[PDB]
């Protein structure tokens, strides 16, 4: 919606608000089914420029079938290791596996006789929808048999040729992108599942019309977290599981948090003691706690709404929002890092930048046109992104983002004035706000009684 | 084989025993040709729609062909900073620098004369086994340069153009992953080698009955683990090298250790530490010493058998399982790293999943059918796959691997529990056993005297 | 230029000097165009093979044309969280915006009425330089459209067929690219700009002949390092931005750092200390100061030459080249962390090899035909490439760089036999020499006195 910023001078933090969330908490899977001829190479005096042709292709299509065949045995074989890869496509492997069985493919089979889409109840409880996106078995006998399988080969057609290699491409791409991959690709290709059939798969998923217009009008990252695996190719039917997100955590409130190291600014640059707010990344309200993301990759903004899978999530109190406002509060023990590292450094964020200055380091915001408009000091600063466009650190550049929204700049004095340097914990890898006043209680002490 | 598992209640941490290694020691470069023609625009004045064809397709094969003269200069200056990149193709760097030697490159062209395939003794003492994939100088020569080597261009014919573009396929895409990946691709695609020629190229390298049978089973990830180096393109031949992976360790016995952070459940949380076990990933026993893989995603798994390249290992001595049964051991100083955080976190191993719970978070063990069977306590703690199919950690959910084997749940207490809070070194990164009964030994000797 | 490299004993570090810089400062936006055909599928009762086909792919162009149009909506939407992904795409996100006016679009359209390129003035003061790269409205309305356009279908030609397929393939494969990648590919494909285009851009462009020179030479790196934004579809145009790299900081001197841990060498294997200097990567001269790469996969390098982006860099005073001359020195205080990890590895430098060998393991260079050259002892040891094809350390295999250049073995103690281990900072995430020498006077004070 409408997004806002606050930069927090105290910490060297600044948080986006106003964004929407679209967790993923579920998976739909569908059957994509593929039906295929086998057939035999029969002896022929190919003589005719067109069979020449037309035997080729039939080769690259049997090249093809005979892959798919080692890699169906692979694609259950392979993993088993454990870790978040198995658990991602779980759903879709359980798919697989049913579709071993002999009932089952002809149970597909059956309700695809007569529609290309249909559901089908398989025989573990799964109600799954099933597609049939090409049909390459009545292309081969009812076109290319009848003209082949004569005494005279000889008979062929141009057209017939071209549309071969026309409906064919398909199973060569599909097969050639799941042979590199080992049966499980992601993000879902084209030629795994077309936009007109990914659009239709979600107008008849059995979600929400919010849901389905939420899908529809972003394909894009619903095609990145989804996944397609290669489940079998038995009895005239390539089948292979298209699995689709579902978001199960929709419109809460969503917010990212950036942050910079904040050090001390004295001339000798051996007495600068820093330290640095951890756990950086996107934090969504999630059924009464917070999800927090820390591999911000892991999410897809669009338009002011943030799509994440919850399985690059922790739970997280929802005191953890009490840092941004007060960091030494009791409620919520807030996480830091500290060193000695005085290099400057800046932060783009969605209304802004966050500026950490130290040294000799020149670092000013501009106007192309009007010039330098800001100065930084030493120290963690902060400038809104109206009138501005360019920051620049030391020798790089960075372009500020010219979204529409309020900053506001928090004044307050930064906490890492309020320690004694020859008492702090210079070089903490990943403590917190009571960890550090403990370590310098605990030294305070030796110091007072001698 | 069989899979079996071990879960550790005193350092939460669990083992995954009974698979079989499949490590690279070693490399085989075979030279891949390209029987290419060249030839020049010549002056005639098209009118006939299929000679328009054929120039737009001869463009094609000629700008491919430049492409790949300005890339044969870049391949040899490319790299040169060193590192794991160019350690893992310098077998086949080796191969490119002979290929531009004057007498090189022809006797290759004269091994391949009579066959598609030979093997040619190079001057660098390299016997290589080179194959003939594609003869473009051949068709060109003898159908199109007919065809348009007259005073009358307009004579054509409709299938030749056909199969020109279906020949000439292979050379643009050859030329376009060659073009983006500066003449160093992997995965090798079927464009670099398909699926019939490396199951050929397997069958005539010099390595044993056994392995052809390993690689011939397991194509997709000895195409992930191989490279293709572009080499050269003078004389009327193209030649790559392509690195096929060789597995010099086979069948022995390697493991997969998981950990998750161990820390006291006290309710004040301020008062709690933590441990953690570092080096997860995969050991594999080799050449009397273990190989340890700290990215695990540098391994393959394919039904029980673990493919890795050993450029992505360290050696450890054999005394490193040691912290599997008894951490304390002397014979090796196992490593730990501490922290005060909280935050709950399950892992999915091979046989079930570890889950580390604290705070207030919900962490359960479900059955689709049956609900929930399982409650995990504060603290660390495992549930075999055996009737469960999902683990829920706050607002995530994990999917268990259906894999068979037995598991083994270690009872212990957890050795958090031995350590002194008010004397527990709460932030190390990398420490050991021995390291942190170092530290506790200096601090409680300050207390003890005064 | 040519490459040399010192190796410091004492610190178990070497830096490989001679290579020349380029730099990204700036970026050049051209916008690409592709001329469309907007039409209607007209009833006609298609009864002619050739008339099937061309359905089909007429099919295929309004298919994307359509996937297009949801994406135009979805360029300026996608983003906007901040990063180092909007900082540098912002100035082709900014020509895509100035193409949402009315005028503009005309502006290009205009220009490219009669040249399929020319320099367009937009109207927020940027001079791009337009290509038209592919007219499929003139080929559809030229030769399809009076084919399709009558009451009888049925006519038709084989050879437009084909040649359509032909034209509409590329508008199809930049359709897909697009579209998994929501707009922003990179690096730049083929599909998207061709070579012959790019490099007619490079010679086009407002740069100096030394500049054309210099990215018509490392055309695949330049490729590598831009940008390809999806802009609008509107009026008949497809326009998308290719954002190319402009090194404003060429031929200054850079240099490579490799660093390895540095342990003692007791028979004791646990009352070992180590340090390790931290910040390899490249280091190039620029503006005065340094600009420092931490991961040096940001960086390419091509015969001797080093291209970076400066947004993935951190400016450095010049007295950062101190620490491999004299990392005591008090100008720059040099960075190190510390450890008890006496685990061997190795380090392939431009001209030789680094080797830390500790404990048990078996640590050899060989060549290939005289065999073991050199056994590495205990501590921190360094061979050249000179004779050199092996470095063989525990059970892993490297490779050596077979560059040209001079090596300079510069003897020296090693710094970490000047430590006390009874009072050494084991546990140093990220220290400096000043830090570690700080917390020694702090322990030595509180033994001396009591």
């Amino acid at each position: 919606q409408n997004i806002t910023e606050e930069f927090y001078q105290s910490t060297c933090s600044a948080v986006s608000k106003g964004y929407l969330s679209a967790l993923r908490t579920g998976w739909y899977t569908s059957v994509i089914t593929i039906e295929l001829s086998n057939i035999k190479e029969n002896k022929c005096n190919g003589t005719d420029a067109k069979v020449k042709l037309i035997k080729q292709e039939l080769d690259k299509y049997k090249n093809a079938v005979t892959e798919l065949q080692l890699l169906m045995q692979s694609t259950p074989a392979t993993g088993g290791s454990g870790g978040s890869g198995g658990s991602a496509i779980a759903s879709g492997v359980a798919v697989c596996k049913v579709l071993h069985l002999e009932g089952e493919v002809n149970k597909i089979k059956s309700a695809l006789l007569s529609t290309n889409k249909a559901v089908v109840s398989l025989s573990n409880g799964v109600s799954v929808l099933t597609f049939k996106v090409l049909d390459l078995k009545n292309y081969i006998d009812k076109q290319l048999l009848p003209i082949l399988n004569k005494q005279s080969c000889s008979i062929s057609n141009i057209e017939t040729v071209i549309e071969f290699q026309q409906k064919n491409n398909r199973l060569l791409e599909i097969t050639r992108e799941f042979s590199v991959n080992a049966g499980v690709t992601t993000p879902v290709s084209t030629y795994m599942l077309t936009n007109s059939e990914l659009l239709s798969l979600i107008n008849d998923m059995p979600i929400t019309n919010d849901q389905k217009k939420l899908m529809s009008n972003n394909v894009q990252i619903v095609r990145q977290q989804s996944y397609s695996i290669m489940c079998i190719i038995k009895e005239e039917v390539l089948a292979y599981v298209v699995q689709l997100p579902l978001y199960g955590v929709i419109d809460t409130p969503c917010w990212k948090l950036h942050t910079s190291p904040l050090c001390t600014t004295n001339t000798k640059e051996g007495s600068n003691i820093c330290l640095t707010r951890t756990d950086r990344g996107w934090y969504c309200d999630n059924a009464g706690s917070v999800s927090f993301f820390p591999q911000a990759e892991t999410c897809k903004v669009q338009s002011n709404r943030v799509f994440c899978d919850t399985m690059n999530s922790r739970t997280l109190p929802s005191e953890v929002n009490l840092c941004n406002v007060d960091i030494f509060n009791p409620k919520y023990d807030c996480k830091i890092m500290t060193s000695k590292t005085d290099v400057s450094s800046s932060v783009i964020t969605s209304l802004g930048a966050i500026v950490s200055c130290y040294g000799k380091t020149k670092c000013t915001a501009s106007n192309k046109n009007r010039g330098i408009i800001k100065t930084f000091s030493n120290g963690c600063d902060y400038v809104s992104n109206k009138g501005v466009d360019t920051v620049s650190v030391g020798n790089t550049l960075y372009y500020v983002n010219k979204q529409e929204g309020k900053s506001l700049y928090v004044k307050g004095e930064p906490i890492i004035n309020f320690y004694d340097p020859l008492v702090f914990p210079s070089d903490e890898f990943d403590a917190s706000i009571s960890q550090v006043n403990e370590k310098i209680n605990q030294s305070l002490a030796f110091i007072r009684k001698s």
